């Protein structure tokens, strides 16, 4: 699967059992999610973007399924407008850019 | 030219006579460069990512070169705490997700 980039790149995602959407983006280290609820324990963090930080909740060891690709990563969550699939997830679902 | 994610997709750009270093971001809808002047007119721009907003100058029509290909594109100028190429200009360098 290639995905050019004309319009954002928003791809199915399956979480905590839920359906949503998410973009798949290069320039995020971490995948952040809107609240939603996950298993286990969480830690509190703050993240930053363009024009300020946010506080999210840390979960570890969570699977995902991206584009109908599984991983198990770290998922933070918390108050973005957007979810966000960040390298770290990236990576294990074997995403490169290509040009 | 392929480049994985496992660390953040840092190029190099020239634009307006310098070379930066800049993220290829796919989650970007727009190119965000740190503070430098450019040439023509500019027009006020607010931003918004994870966090907050920020205020920005708005240059149409300037030539940048990244990773040794040349694009024309709209460039935004203000206080990003790191250079954004975002999808405005990776489409016309023909910059692809794959997987
Ligand atoms: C630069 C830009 C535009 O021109 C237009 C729309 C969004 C953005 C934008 O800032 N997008 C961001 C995703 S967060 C996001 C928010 C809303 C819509 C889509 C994405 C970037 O891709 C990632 N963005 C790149 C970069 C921006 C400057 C500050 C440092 C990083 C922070 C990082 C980021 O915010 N990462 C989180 C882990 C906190 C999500």
């Amino acid at each position: 699967p290639q995905i050019t980039l004309w319009q954002r790149p928003l791809v199915t995602i399956k979480i905590g059992g839920q359906l949503k959407e998410a973009l798949l983006d290069t320039g995020a280290d971490n995948t952040v999610l809107e609240e939603m609820s996950l298993p286990g324990a969480w830690k509190p963090k703050m993240i930053g973007g363009i024009g300020g930080f946010i506080k999210v909740r840390q979960y570890d060891q969570i699977l995902i399924e991206i584009c109908g690709h599984k991983a198990i990563g770290t998922v933070l969550v918390g108050p973005t407008p957007v979810n966000i699939i960040g390298r770290d997830l990236l990576t294990q679902i074997g995403c490169t850019l290509n040009f």
